[PDB]
């Protein structure tokens, strides 16, 4: 019984590598899609080639919940989200993050006030030759993508990430799948979510 | 017996290769990311001192590339991170044929660097006009030995070996005499057709 556990033990292993890796890499690919983004938009920035270039980058990218474009406040001037009223984030802590360390920023998860859905954003901030942050890239990545990618590979297992606070970020799975035992965890590269993956349980065969 | 812990020894090797080959496709898939984002920001048509300035930008503090540079419809080199001494002109490379041809990002195999001298391989992504002629390339050239050292970085004392479709030794990362009696846990890259091939340990007295 303890070689067939240990099997298990294994795979849950090979599981959490494979979909952390899956999750670092959609989020490092959209950090360098940002970066080089903010690197190559001629200045002063063209507020409607801005508003083009978001929708070429967002068609097809079931990833993302939305990009956006935010002036130096904080408003949102250009976004792939059609907006029903002006939306302004200042008070977001990866505004005030990225316009104090004027470096990239990955957020923690947190409801969009865009969409109302669970998302979480990196944001890049768009420097002017005097390294004032004029502007700022946001693209909000959906939770639930990331849920159901993990989930239509892996749907026979339970996997949990959850943020430093033990906020539940997501769970995959049948959570009784888990009964009586221990997960293997790791945390991803780019923000410091844990995601645990449960080993099946030994069942009759033996 | 020996039987159990070289088992074990061969799923580490699986483990070994899946984190090497999840870094060289990263790396490969955030660079083409790059290059896409670049010429989507861009203002048209190109104008080839902001497209310098771009370059060297995203060269800057990037040990991975050889070089960056921007080619005309005629293959000559337009912008450059290095300093080029005579005109130059890639017009006879494959990947640049291919380029030309398919219209899409083309990834070179290995070979040795007519700018620099060194083993590189490169990743060319075309540049269309708006009727989806090609009018320009963006070449970004990476350097073999910058994968080599990553892999030695993480895995010193295993011996792995990276080949190409034909046979030909790409680089091998570690000492062969630890490969000895061991049969390579192994498989391709995702863009590039390159095989890796991981040797577990032997099994020790312990």
């Amino acid at each position: 019984k303890d070689t067939i556990a240990a099997e298990h033990k294994q795979e849950a292993s090979v599981l959490l590598n494979l979909h952390r890796n899956k999750i670092n890499y959609l989020i490092g690919e959209t950090m360098a899609r940002m970066t080089s983004l903010s690197i190559a938009i001629d200045r002063p920035v063209d507020i409607k080639k801005m508003q083009s270039i978001l929708e070429k980058t967002f068609d097809s990218e079931p990833r993302f919940s939305g990009l956006y474009f935010l002036n130096a406040k904080g408003d949102v001037t250009a976004s792939t989200t059609e907006l029903k009223t002006k939306v302004n984030l200042a008070d977001r802590s990866f505004f005030i993050k990225a316009k104090e360390t004027k470096k990239t920023v990955i957020s923690d998860s947190y409801s969009s006030r865009i969409t109302g859905q669970p998302i979480f954003t990196i944001c890049v901030p768009v420097l002017d030759s005097k390294r004032n942050v004029t502007d700022y890239l946001v693209a909000a990545i959906q939770i639930d993508y990331l849920k159901n990618l993990i989930n239509l590979l892996s749907p026979d297992v339970y996997i949990e990430v959850v943020n430093q606070d033990g906020k539940m970020i997501f769970a995959s799975g049948q959570a009784s799948h888990a009964e009586d035992q221990k997960p293997v965890s790791g945390y991803l590269d780019d923000i410091s979510w844990n995601m645990k993956v449960y080993p099946n349980p030994v069942t009759i065969e033996e």
